[PDB]
């Protein structure tokens, strides 16, 4: 596994705009959103909560299209 995906940093509430710290990268199974694409993901909404260390997926990312 090489590629890395956005890994919640913190809960995110649901309706969050997504900030830089809420956001890690890490090498995880199943893959999420690419890690490449945090600088896009700012200022985002979550349409669901996110627990601290959950896989961010295209799903959860209102708006999100990539």
């Amino acid at each position: 596994m090489a590629q890395a995906s956005v890994v919640a940093n913190q809960l995110i509430p649901i309706n969050t705009r997504l900030t830089l710290v809420m956001m890690r990268s890490e090498v995880v199974t199943p893959v999420g959103i690419p890690a490449e694409d945090i600088p896009a993901l700012v200022s985002m909404q979550v349409n669901r909560a996110v627990p601290l260390g959950t896989t961010l997926m295209p799903d959860m990312v209102k708006g999100y299209a990539a």
